[PDB]
Order: structure tokens, then sequence, then C-alpha cells
């Protein structure tokens, strides 16, 4: 759920 906005996303 860490997306969007994430580097590993």
């Amino acid at each position: 759920g860490d997306c969007p906005x994430k580097p590993w996303c």
C-alpha cells in the first residue's frame, strides 16, 4: 500500500 509515492513502488 505504500504506493504511489515510493521509491520501490
